[PDB]
């Protein structure tokens, strides 16, 4: 039987409060989670996301000094690395975010402003959430060009890497490409294909998504660049992904989709795509093979799903 | 050379304040215009439209007793006539407007609520204007699914008919069909085809629009119904259009487009379409023949026109 899936933008609110994690709360390598002050902050951001409702303007927040320092450190360090580590597409968009969206080392962008910016770029919009959502829900959101974005920031003790999708990851890793017309359309396409699909196909898509959109590498001329949002938000893993430590393999969905991966440490293996465009094509083609007893059509004027 | 045309929703504001009229200010048959109290009211509604800007919420207004009585008289009388005079499509939608949009004889709908309603139905939205806009501008608006709507009401001395497109005409005549998916798409299509087109094609389209969308009649089974917004808002002309007085001719664009028409009195002649659907098809086909040194594509996610 077919699982329930949202058919309207307002319906996405149904699962908005269903949060998960990568299970690092007890990780001795990630002590930031045990920090009572840190937890108290997460609680504050969670409440905002819990009381939020579709359409509403995203509440502006006043970050603490620690959080501001973390952002600046992450920002300035990554900006330096992007010059030689990030793919062409990313580097061409980043300047625009800095000039028209307030992306600076001494300023944490407010989600409301980023959402307004994305809307004018590609119609994508932000939806604040307490934390990590399931792959089915997150992907479902993409169908309506909605990016469920966190608002809290990683613990200041380890800005180089965090397992969780904090604001740094959402803004520096995902937002840039969501502002691109082609990538935006690509994102919505796979999201549309996931609606009401069997979980065995959802998890498979999630794995493919992980090895491409999240931690993917691609050839650019005779060099290798990073385009995965998880690499682009971690100055620690960004250095590593192009070093001699990790293992590299050609991107092949049949193998990639069944490949194992870590969610609390640097990836031991990465898949290299012939090009950033070939990656999108490959993932798009697989998404179209996801079987289901029906077809879907999205009407942007009413923002509703049509089941055919 | 190609005339300027809006490429974004915000750009529509450029001509928003350019108002016209059907030149009845000196008509001895329409003395309501000379009424100083009436003029003072028009001035009030005009200022609201003049200070309005894209995106902004449409200001709510408090109508006077006279205006409320006029609406009730127009509403109750037309509702009675629709049962036997209005096309099937219209009568099927009207009930919904009454139940979900506040269309009642003892209540003049606020444009903000109507706009919100239309948006959920087909994505169409209202844009308050001081009065009659040129055909080029009005049609241009349709390209972005924007209906420039008046907010003032006809003079209470003659509720049966008015040359101007008052709120009664906008709400009772146009809104109903704009809430229909198929008609909405039809409207946007012709609007898209008008952008930057030579005026000789614009005026020709306007004439066709006048004899169909505004004062068109269509066969429904073995009977004849009215679907034109101008007939549906005038209980005076609604009675007349199906009487023995007017002259009827089969809808034929080649002749219709070059046919003369009045803008201050009941139409002496009407064109009958084989069906409400055939009318849409005919007008859509003609619109597609409008020549121009370029093609246009509308992106609903960014609400911008793409010149190809
Ligand atoms: C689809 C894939 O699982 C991806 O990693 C999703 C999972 N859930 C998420 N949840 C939130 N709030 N933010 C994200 O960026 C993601 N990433
Ligand atoms: C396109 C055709 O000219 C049509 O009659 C337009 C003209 N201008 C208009 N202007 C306003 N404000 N409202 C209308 O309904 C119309 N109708
Ligand atoms: C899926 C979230 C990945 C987050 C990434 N490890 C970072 O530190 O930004
Ligand atoms: C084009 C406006 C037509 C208005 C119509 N004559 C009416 O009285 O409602
Ligand atoms: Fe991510
Ligand atoms: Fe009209």
């Amino acid at each position: 039987t077919v699982p329930w899936f949202p058919r309207t933008i307002q319906e996405l609110d149904r699962f908005a409060n269903q949060i998960l994690s990568y299970g690092a709360e007890l990780d001795a390598d990630h002590p930031g989670f045990k920090d009572p002050v840190y937890r108290a902050r997460r609680k504050q951001f969670a409440d905002i996301a819990y009381n939020y409702r579709h359409g509403q303007p995203i509440p502006r927040v006043e970050y603490m000094e620690e959080e501001k320092k973390t952002w600046g450190t992450v920002f300035k360090t990554l900006k330096s690395l992007y010059k030689t580590h990030a793919c062409y597409e990313y580097n061409h968009i980043f300047p625009l975010l800095e000039k028209y969206c307030g992306f600076h080392e001494d300023n944490i962008p407010q989600l409301e402003d980023v959402s307004q910016f994305l809307q004018t770029c590609t119609g994508f919009r932000l939806r604040p959430v307490a934390g990590l959502l399931s792959s089915r829900d997150f992907l479902g959101g993409l169908a309506f060009r909605v990016f469920h974005c966190t608002q809290y920031i990683r613990h200041g003790s380890k800005p180089m890497y965090t397992p969780e999708p904090d604001i740094c990851h959402e803004l520096l890793g995902h937002v840039p490409l969501f502002s691109d017309r082609s990538f935006a359309q690509f994102s919505q396409e796979i999201g549309l294909a996931s609606l009401g699909a069997p979980d065995e196909y959802i998890e498979k898509l999630a794995t493919i998504y992980w090895f491409t959109v999240e931690f993917g590498l691609c050839k650019q001329g005779d060099s290798i660049k990073a385009y995965g949002a998880g690499l682009l938000s971690s100055f620690g893993e960004l250095q590593y992904c192009l070093s001699e430590k990790p293992k590299l393999l050609p991107l092949e969905l049949e193998k990639t989709a069944i490949q194992n991966y870590t969610v609390t440490e640097f990836q031991p293996l990465y898949y290299v795509a012939e090009s950033f465009n070939d990656a999108k094509e490959k993932v798009r083609n697989f998404a179209a093979t996801i079987p289901r007893p029906f077809s879907v059509r999205y009407d942007p004027y009413t923002q509703r799903i049509e089941v055919l």
